[PDB]
């Protein structure tokens, strides 16, 4: 553990965590200091000294925190701008050949200089680039009006949240200070990410409805000025379609930049360039399947109004921070992207319409069946399915939780995996409160079917 | 979790045990094991297959045998560690979690989720490539400081899962080709739990190793009783004693059985002892390796063995080839410093093996130099070697010996020849030989000698009032 053997190397009662940046590393330091100032809160930087070779120099190097053991939402600080699995046995396995900068804790390494005796070559950039391309590929308009994305409208990050994070970064440092909007997106660190970008109150129209478009319409026409909305089409754990339409004729009329997360409703089943200025995608996701290797993406539309102010802050701004052997699994996975989401998405609808049709369940939120499935209509590609995510609404709570147990398949807080996973209410607690949330994999329809039923009748007396 | 996976596609996530093996014969030992302290327990094996691919050479490695059994069976010592030699490396396990959904299986009968869909490893030819270097490797460091000793060569040496393995491939070979056997020194407590298994009516543990127990066996040789095999270990763990070799070949030769040593916490590199094992074994998950990362275990046939042609054949003719290639690949390219790291560790070791001698808060430390056997350790050393990387320490007090291990600030765990430093104390590995039982063990590590001389320097501190 990179972070026990760090522990180890400033001997050492405290807690800590690791990052990749010095930038996100005191991103947490403030978050501490706030709650309690005067706090011996330590900030370590590890790096490879005498390293020839460019790549484990640029790579071998990462930020221990220590902070009083004496954690709110630091949640989404950590899950997101932590240090990747394969990046921290990386390190862990130099982790004698690198020293250390603060204190005693200026400590240097026991085989510094020492020449190590990775598989990976160049930073990963030839598999970054292919990663770029699919995600180019994929997000392509139907729309021949359009221009294409190309490669490098696309931007890798450690994870999705810091994709998320750094879009809503710029807007700020962007001139004009107007507010951020956040339209539906819940149940994930969006609006704790949006808050840390300098948006120190947004607009949340927590819903996602017309309604609460309208309240926004009402506001923007009043005189009320906005520089960003937020939005997240396929919305988790409902399943729901925001009109990305009026908030795409509202963006024109009054001058927002327009950002929707595509992770839950990929690309191969939605054509959403034409609405978004700025698309962000989790590959950690069903971009990548396998569960082993995280990434984000942050995709700006050539065809926005604020393509040019984005790109050019972004671009200046960019360090790569994604983790090579990540851009390598993530390269290979993410050739069958679509075919993986086009299997899981067939599956789903059928198991979505055989729950919804059992008496012991209320409903299920799926986009064949959800209040919104015509507003999913209208992105849906032709050919193209309805997702891979679902969840359940039982008619008693107790049934529900009765299911859940008698589940024989993964359960946890993961989706978009090639393995069928389920989560109950007992995570996702940072909306009905017994939901059960299922995030369909590769298996075939008939084995799921089984588990499926199995578990149906375990709960009933 | 492979294990965590396979109890979910047979649909058993709760009620019982599972351990993980490689044939369903040492399933057996298991369902054996568990039926004879408790027949009428459900027991049930699973065997899981990818049955065709387009590169055969993974079909051939992505198989394993699933055996659940009920969660009330508490495991004695013995399967403990004849379950560790029948396991699966941790390599070849998240191999075959990688492609569970692609396997089908048997005993659960079930077409996997994913069968015929296609699925590459970085290793080739079930990296036989690999296994040669590290089967010279094992050959060239063993070669005698002796002019007149037949060099071993590399179809002398034999490659397995674990050290562990290693040993019972050869306890089974004497066996059956007389059912004495004799376990010299405190071996690593699955050396007797493979040779019971093996079959050995009539087993004698000398657990001191001594001369005097080197008499009560010369005693009963001339006196008419049989031997058959003797298994030792030099710089035994972990009181870094060594056994009279010279003696154990004299006897060997005058009686005709075979010995076997482990050479894994005294090395290789800094021993000579060719001229006296006819068969010796290597855990190069140890030292050999150093990056605590791969499992691999050795054998190796002294060519100079008066019993030299019986036991290869045996070995030979009973080969099958259970290292898994990705655990060999990395133990190929990290035992190239495996000769200048022994030199290294041992080096750093009798420093601060010393430093702790000389401390008043310190009845004993145990390590070659400073050991009552030091002359028998000095009989085998090699020139310009050293004296190993383990050693452990005797504190005066029981109280100060505990909390000195814990104000230490290093590694802590079973592990031993690693390229870090790591202490242990007696409270683990006790699953009243002479042994104390306040003693901490201490591997010594790549670390430079000032900066571990530190650590230990500054726990000493918070251990006195
Ligand atoms: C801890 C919050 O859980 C989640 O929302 C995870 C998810 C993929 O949806
Ligand atoms: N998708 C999730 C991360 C899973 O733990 C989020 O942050 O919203």
């Amino acid at each position: 553990g990179l972070t026990e053997a760090a522990l180890i190397r400033v001997k050492r009662g405290v807690k800590a965590r690791i990052f990749i940046s010095r930038e996100a590393a005191s991103r947490l330091e403030h978050t501490v200091k706030v709650k309690d100032p005067a706090a011996k809160v330590s900030v370590v930087q590890f790096e490879l000294r005498q390293s020839n070779s460019p790549d484990l120099s640029n790579w071998a190097r990462f930020v221990l925190v220590l902070f009083p053991e004496s954690d709110a939402f630091t949640f989404w600080l950590n899950h997101g701008d932590g240090i990747s699995n394969r990046h921290a046995e990386f390190c862990n396995n130099l982790l004698d050949f690198m020293d250390s900068r603060c204190p005693d804790y200026q400590t240097c390494g026991p085989r510094s200089g020492d020449k190590p005796a990775p598989t990976w070559t160049n930073s990963g950039l030839e598999e970054k680039m292919v990663i770029k391309s699919v995600l180019a590929k994929c997000i392509r308009s139907e729309n021949a009006d359009m221009l294409p994305v190309q490669s490098d409208d696309v931007f890798l990050y450690s994870t999705g949240m810091m994709a998320i994070g750094k879009i809503a970064r710029a807007m700020k440092d962007m001139p004009g200070d107007d507010t951020a909007v956040i339209f539906g997106w819940l149940y994930s660190g969006t609006l704790p990410l949006v808050k840390d970008s300098g948006y120190s109150k947004p607009i949340l129209y927590g819903r996602g409805t017309e309604e609460e478009l309208d309240k926004l319409e009402s506001y923007l026409a009043a005189g009320g000025k906005c520089t960003v909305l937020f939005t997240e089409i396929t919305s988790n754990p409902q399943l729901h379609s925001p009109n990305l339409v009026r908030i795409k004729n509202l963006a024109d009329e009054y001058g927002f930049t327009v950002v929707v997360d595509d992770t839950i409703g990929t690309s191969v089943n939605l054509d959403i360039l034409p609405y978004a200025d700025v698309v962000t995608t989790s590959l950690t996701k069903i971009f990548n399947g396998a569960c082993n290797a995280m990434g984000g993406s942050l995709i700006v539309n050539p065809n926005s109004r604020h393509y040019r102010r984005i790109h050019t802050y972004l671009q200046g701004h960019f360090e790569d921070l994604l983790f090579p052997a990540d851009a390598v699994v993530l390269s290979e996975n993410c050739i069958d992207y679509p075919e993986r989401v086009k299997r899981c998405s067939a599956t789903a609808r059928a198991i979505a319409h055989f729950l919804a049709a059992h008496p012991s369940i209320d409903y299920v939120n799926y986009p064949t069946l959800v209040p919104s499935r015509e507003e999913y209509e209208r992105y849906r590609r032709d050919g193209e399915g309805y997702g891979y995510l679902l969840s359940i609404v039982f008619r008693e709570p107790d049934f529900a939780v009765r299911f859940f147990d008698a589940l024989d398949i993964w359960k946890g807080p993961s989706i978009g995996t090639n393995s069928s996973i389920a989560l109950p209410y007992s995570v996702l607690a940072h909306v009905p409160k017994h939901i059960v949330r299922l995030s369909v994999g590769l298996e075939s329809e008939a084995w799921l079917r089984d588990r499926v039923t199995e578990a149906l009748a375990k709960a009933t007396p």
